[PDB]
């Protein structure tokens, strides 16, 4: 298809918070309750060592009489999130060796902000991109957004290919979830529901450049070739995963059906993916264990579930574990971060049986329930 | 290019807000104030007779002690907005003669909701579209959404053209702005500023089918052929136009420079559109007056500005005035409404010189400031 990822860039915020961060904030704003106690216990069952944040438990935004309003959250998204997105994008462009004028489209995603003009406008301006830039700011998809944006970009690349025009697409995901800690704490205390969002979520910006190969030299280096993709919605599962707009931001919806539903979709989706391009693949890339897996680590149950459904070991998703354990669930931004870390040296030495795979399956789940998969060829 | 609009459907809600409507709620919920008084005066000369609304001034959502919250807004967006989108979509598809199965992508836009799953999910579900449908829900763009979504769809179509695949794309716009009347009224009262948003905005859902022509019912009818498009951002105009997320929804942003900025952008955007294709067009279609103009009617001065800048009579924008006077400004949903109205017989009766034009310039403006144009060939 002539589709390649030529650069990847990732920027985490300055702070790394342990499991005691929410304990501190919880004690500060709420007296002990049964639901709060269960959530604080759950916080430590995740297997997340540290979580990346734009601030620490002493940040004034999370320390007002009430949770910050959705308006106040936007202000911090712009002041503290947007700089992450700019840097992430720069680094992707620098690896791709592109100057701003060469960028033809921008596909961006977030579920932790709403704004007109969108945040992608401000990033583009800071990077100094064309006033004629074609932009798409995706909404409504949460965690599936990184791979959703990547697939949307791929269709847009081919659009330009059809017209014999070069396409270079900045693909960007930015999430600031940690600012909604007070919103979640109040819901837990007020509703006495065990809401586990605060146990999982973190802040990140990640970016890739996707090229359609037109107007690049034959033999130009890429990082991954994009071979194919699948997207499906799991039936009657809207209530299981979501984010409901609220005076306080976005109230996470996260049911116990999610791991089960997500697990059941892997095999059938992977089968569809593989059978679309099996004739493009070598004999050594037939079965699930033959691949590295770039899985969105929505939670621990996702990874162990994937190893169970697909007959994989933890090391098959080594970069997913590394992201999850060291940075937590950064929603849509996590997948590109997983693809970034996967190609680094210390990951290579952890490959199953010393076997660094030429082919990579990326996988993400989001509200819908939307499932996204893609096949990559690693140069 | 082989891109054509094969169906269009518009669904306004049943109710009409007369100029009296804001006077009523104004008096019911606020004392008299200088700023309120100015807005009420401006309301009489917007040029709008009736605004289409999901409710009357007595609707319960806008008659609570407080303005409704962004959450309560979302509930009514879902119960009262989505059905409009489903009906608009059904009609586009019916005109296109497509069954739900043939729909390959959906590009949707709104600036008056935030949700995960986004509203396009519930529409596609109710329509019975495929579980493998590729969806794009645009955010950040307000009134330029219609044409921004039509352009994105065109690129996606071409993406499938590159792969020899038929593409049939549901392009959908849904706005519910009238529910934010108490938010605007409270901002007028508390801040003592002339905020004209309440005099202008109305509710609508509109949709088109864009086909890539591959595997069509051959000799294929279309309503319009999409020949070309142009998009630009006006630098340093972010603060001139917008919609800031708020616990009460989205606060309108609207400086005095908008009419001037918009009018001045027409000349260069048009010249660029035509340079990209003036080789395809007959010599009888060279100057702005040669075309029919499907203008987004942002306000009365937008339309008069376009007449002045481009040397047009109001009849050149006959369908634009027709929607603006009778239904008001439905943000992103208006442009497919203008396009649908334009091809009707009683619009043909009002063409300049009795000359119905074969080529149509679509034009819209929104937060950015983003500007969109397109060229269409009317069958």
């Amino acid at each position: 298809l002539g589709l390649s990822i030529t650069g990847l860039g990732v920027q985490y915020p300055p702070y790394s918070l342990g499991p005691d961060a929410i304990d501190i904030l919880s004690k500060r704003y709420h007296p002990e309750s049964p639901a709060m106690k269960k959530v604080l216990a759950i916080n430590r069952y995740t297997g997340i060592d540290q979580r990346s944040s734009i601030g620490n438990p002493d940040h004034p935004l999370v320390n007002k009489p009430n949770p910050p309003t959705v308006k106040e959250l936007h202000e911090v998204f712009m002041s503290d999130g947007v700089p992450l997105a700019v840097e992430a994008s720069r680094k992707a462009m620098a690896e791709a060796r592109l100057v701003p004028a060469q960028i033809t489209h921008m596909v961006s995603t977030t579920c932790t902000d709403s704004a007109n003009p969108g945040y992608d406008h401000y990033v583009a301006k800071e990077l100094g991109l064309s006033d004629r830039l074609e932009k798409v700011l995706l909404h409504g998809i949460g965690c599936s957004g990184g791979l959703a944006a990547l697939r949307t970009a791929a269709n847009l690349c081919l659009g330009h290919t059809a017209r014999g025009k070069p396409a270079r697409i900045l693909v960007l995901a930015l999430e600031v979830s940690t600012t909604m800690v007070r919103s979640e704490l109040e819901s837990i205390d007020a509703l006495q529901e065990t809401r586990i969002g605060i146990a999982l979520f973190s802040d990140c910006a990640s970016a890739v450049i996707l090229s359609n190969g037109i107007g690049e030299a034959p033999g130009k280096p890429a990082i991954y070739d994009l071979l194919g993709w699948e997207n499906r919605v799991i039936p009657d599962s809207e209530h299981d995963l979501g984010g409901d707009v609220d005076p306080m931001g976005w109230k996470v919806v996260l049911s116990p059906r999610v791991p089960v539903l997500a697990k059941a979709s892997l095999q059938p989706t992977y089968a569809d993916l593989l059978s679309s391009l099996q004739d493009q693949l070598p004999s050594s890339y037939q079965k699930p264990a033959d691949f590295d897996w770039a899985m969105h680590p929505g939670g621990a149950t996702i990874l162990s579930g994937a190893e169970s459904a697909m007959g994989l070991t933890p090391e098959h998703m080594r970069a997913s574990y590394d992201r999850y354990i060291n940075h937590g669930n950064s929603s849509s931004a996590t997948i590109f971060s997983v693809l970034n870390r996967l190609r680094e040296k210390d990951m290579d030495a952890l490959a199953p049986g010393g076997k660094v795979k030429e082919y990579v399956v990326g996988c993400a789940f989001g509200p819908g329930i939307n499932v996204e998969m893609c096949m990559l060829k690693r140069r």
